[PDB]
């Protein structure tokens, strides 16, 4: 049968969304995110914030793939007066790329001027604080299975510290996650606020960089109807199959793929298998050297919120893998 072979065979039978599935997905994700603002149109103002929208509700299937759940943008307005933002790198501390965001000019505006003097601790604006002051709309001041009865969906949130998460069964076989998460853009910049994982103590605003990711990736298989979404998402797959690797996330393989497109310019289909055991050779090499840096942003290493325990399971998995790769498919 051959590797090529069992890959594509696992692609369509444990990885693959079926396109009626998804489309149902899609509307529930877009049905959610409608009602929503609903309830944020009613319960606010007070809080300076875009409508809520939905990545990338231009693609069918959502970014799924680079992914985890799909992704609920809130956009914070801020004044580009007030508040500028100090690089990780530059710190005071030394972690990229997050970003501390710094109230600027009481010197000018003193407290009270902003909405979001009220979320500072220590001159700083602060994603727990946001985070939290957020938190609780949601986990539970919505009417929440009102709004379930209306769609004819269950809606709970999962039980902290993921009170910003949603669970969704959207038919009765099938079930999906929605993540809330503030976003604030300072000039160029971008930030979102996922907490670090220790943060020092707590914590600093962390560079968006999913959706550069999937853009370049989107991108790259364009230009060539290439194979690396296709890679990727069984790597994913496997990972969520394989209770030793799911430590790795969207992100991490995301970029796994891309330093890969970035060494190898074939991805014609009948490249998959090569393309996927050099994944694994790949991952074992980031894992070694403990460093996977993002492919968008070389100074962020994406290993440095795993463990050193997570590091250690992960590259004995794939150490093993690499003889029977057959092996990782039937997890």
């Amino acid at each position: 049968m051959s590797l090529q072979e069992k890959l594509l065979t696992y692609y369509r039978n444990r990885a693959a969304i079926p396109a009626g599935e998804q489309a149902r997905a899609k509307q529930a994700a877009v049905d959610i995110c409608a009602e929503l603002r609903s309830f944020l149109r009613a319960k606010l103002p007070d809080m300076p914030l875009r409508d809520m929208y939905l990545s990338g509700s231009l693609y069918d299937d959502l970014q799924v793939v680079t992914a985890d759940h799909i992704q609920l943008i809130v956009p914070l307005v801020l004044e580009q007066n007030l508040w500028s933002c100090i690089p990780g790198e530059d710190t005071i501390m030394n972690v990229p790329g997050f970003f501390l965001v710094r109230r600027e000019n009481p010197e000018y505006f003193p407290r009270g001027s902003s909405y979001w003097d009220r979320c500072v601790v220590g001159g700083y604006l602060s994603p727990k604080t946001v985070a939290d002051t957020f938190e609780k709309v949601v986990a539970g001041s919505i009417n929440w299975p009102a709004i379930g009865s209306l769609l004819d969906y269950v809606i709970r949130p999962a039980p902290p510290p993921e009170a910003l998460t949603l669970e969704v069964q959207y038919e009765r076989d099938k079930h999906l996650f929605i993540d809330f998460l503030p976003s604030v853009t300072l000039g160029d910049t971008v930030l979102v606020a996922k907490p670090h994982r220790l943060a020092q103590y707590d914590n600093l605003w962390r560079l968006s960089l999913r959706p550069a990711e999937t853009a370049r990736l989107r991108a790259l298989d364009q230009a060539d109807s290439g194979c690396r979404s296709l890679c990727l998402k069984i790597l994913k797959a496997i990972c969520k199959s394989t209770p030793a690797l799911g430590h790795l996330t969207a992100s991490q393989l995301t970029n796994v793929i891309l330093h890969l497109a970035q060494e190898e310019a074939d991805w014609s289909p009948d490249m998959l298998a090569d393309r996927f055991l050099q994944a694994l050779r790949g991952l074992i090499s980031y894992l070694e050297a403990g460093v996977l840096p993002s492919a968008l942003n070389p100074k962020v290493n994406l290993f440095a919120e795993l463990t050193p325990e997570e590091i250690d399971e992960l590259g004995y998995t794939l150490y093993c893998s690499l003889s029977e790769p057959e092996v990782l498919l039937q997890t």
